[PDB]
């Protein structure tokens, strides 16, 4: 199954809802007391997801036993005040009484807007941020880029993303209130791929600590491998167990701890999101590379210039008729690059039964090294 | 997992390939002596699949104890000279010697190149008729559209299908030959749905008889029921039984026979092709119908008239807030005294039941069904 299913993501600031409007795309109306349920109307959208702060816990007297709990009545309350039955996403975030790290509504996001992706078979997500206040607007936006970007590498789909905002405010229904597009862009497995490394490359050389034994190394290194086309790198050096351990960081509730005068939440640093996003676009490069796998990586996952660059090495191989046992390139016909990670003397090749493999064997560990 | 990736289909007359020559695309050149590999370049595709019929066993002193043998002789010797390692489907057909009915090919390539359309994650296909002879190209063409089809509304993805052929070089030695592109088609879920309905309902009273029981009046009233959106029968009514057993039918081997100086190929008639991308895409709608998914399939899967319809049945229900006890749609929206299924796009009034449970709001005919059915 693949999907061409569309969903909303809105971010909420108040679950009792908002004074009713009436709403407008194009000339066409949908009265509604919150912005999400005119764009579902309006764009024929098919999924809903209302994103809420944990503070608004403090608005239904809910108890902070533990966060779980907590989220539990929230949406339960919210449900019945927004009339949206599902779906909730209940993030940490830093609001009056409550404290945190404001980036960690971003993991919360990123994590959950994945998952939800998965499950909905999605081409199309809306960002409605018109309900948003304080820092849930720009956070949820890069969020669920990021979790876009990470679905179309791994799903291999082309998924298209726009962001709305309206002006709701002091208005009623007698005034039309503009659901505005902001900006529509398409990610394709290519750009999810670049958006994701990106954001792994632009940051300081510690950025990366304490996520495993060397991440500050690792991390980035893994990040130059997928942004440069290195495919059998990818394939070869085992990152499956760096993957679960992410997957079981960011699964994890965040904690709730109650102070005298103040809730205190913990969740997770950005950094876990985006080595998250790093590994599990990795994870699509997974088995052995035949030849016509590696076509296809060049032509969905490299740039133009790399494209280029393997589909001759490959051509090149495709000239000759290959047996069982393993030789290196070189054998046959900066380097490392040059070669758009087919180096002569640090590749074997080698046929079985109907496909011919390319491998680094044995010297990966030289591979590495000038990554 | 979807998938964007690329697949050329070759119909190949001789597993000895052809005179070498340059083909040629948009001035970018490529020699080859098989007209898929110069494709296969130019247009930088993903797979290869070469479709040959049975009947060239003899090329190569293939033997005819049963189908798999001859076939895997086929395939054995040639790789060689092709140059193409994989994929192969080898079809049966009638030339010469091999007799038999030549809508069997069209049945065995439709369903062997679903396959490799599941296998292989496609957004994009080519089929080359270029060494294509006699009744191959139509065929193979016609057969593989039908698999697109099936496979673009079954997954929910657009799938580009371009038919090629270069200038044909006759008797001649050509030197430099143009492969055109000679049509470009764009396939999406509802295309392909509606193509799939639409190779249904244009045959004969009897066509789909001897499938299974009542086989000629269900498939047609199946077909029906999914070229007019009626979702909620398509998800109540099984047909899984009936997938099934076109599963099992069609991916049993041909059967072939030698004779004195004839071999007689067996495969299934194209009924079962037409009825299998029937049912693979009705499977598409299992489960109970939610409004998301209703209004998703509305987006999807119908037409505009028929989208516009239970859009707005679904825009009133919305309206509602929803028991946990079934009850007739009336019950929520028509009063008491006096005041049909199409006109409501599939959710009339007083055959439609409606309930909220965990959080989604389901409408389903219930013991209703039967009355619908009726309608259909
Ligand atoms: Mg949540
Ligand atoms: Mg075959």
């Amino acid at each position: 199954f693949q999907g061409m299913a569309s969903i909303v993501f809105s971010t909420i600031g108040n679950p009792k809802g908002y004074q009713k409007v009436t709403y407008e795309i194009d000339g066409e109306k949908f009265e509604s007391n919150v912005s999400v349920l005119a764009l579902r109307d309006l764009l024929k959208v098919d999924k809903t997801v209302v994103i809420l702060g944990i503070s608004v816990a403090d608005v239904y007297n809910c108890k902070y036993a533990d966060y779980r709990s907590c989220k539990e009545c929230i949406i339960q309350n919210s449900k019945n005040d927004l009339g949206i039955s599902e779906s909730y996403v209940v993030a940490p975030n830093v609001y009056q009484k409550f404290k945190g790290k404001p980036d960690h509504y971003f993991t919360y996001i990123y994590y959950h807007s994945l998952r939800i992706l998965e499950k909905e078979g999605i081409n199309e997500v809306f960002i409605d941020t018109t309900h948003g206040i304080n820092y849930m607007g720009v956070l949820a936006k890069e969020a669920i880029q990021l979790a876009v970007s990470a679905y179309a590498a791994k799903s291999e789909k082309e998924v298209k993303v726009s962001l709305y905002n309206s002006d709701p405010v002091g208005k009623d229904v007698s005034d039309t209130v503009k659901l505005h597009e902001i900006e529509a862009i398409k990610i394709s497995p290519l750009s999810g791929l670049k958006y994701v490394t990106y954001q792994i490359l632009n940051k300081d050389k510690n950025f990366f600590n304490k996520i495993f034994s060397d991440s500050v190394n690792a991390i980035p290194r893994f990040a130059t491998a997928l942004d440069n086309g290195l495919f059998i790198y990818l394939s070869e050096k085992d990152s499956s167990l760096h993957l679960k351990r992410l997957e079981d960081d960011l699964s994890k509730d965040p904690l709730l701890t109650p102070s005298e005068n103040e809730i205190n939440v913990v969740y997770k640093d950005m950094k876990y999101a985006l080595s998250h996003a790093l590994f599990y676009v990795i994870s699509r490069f997974s088995g052995n590379v035949d030849l016509d796998t590696l076509r296809h990586y060049a032509e969905t996952y490299a740039d133009k210039v790399t494209r280029a660059i393997i589909e001759n090495e490959v051509d090149k191989i495709e000239k000759y008729q290959m047996g069982s046992e393993r030789k290196l390139l070189g054998e046959y016909m900066r380097i490392l690059y040059a070669h758009g990670g087919l180096p002569y003397a640090g590749t074997y090749v080698y046929k079985e039964k109907d496909k011919v493999y390319v491998t680094y064997g044995d010297k990966i560990d030289e591979i590495e090294r000038q990554i």
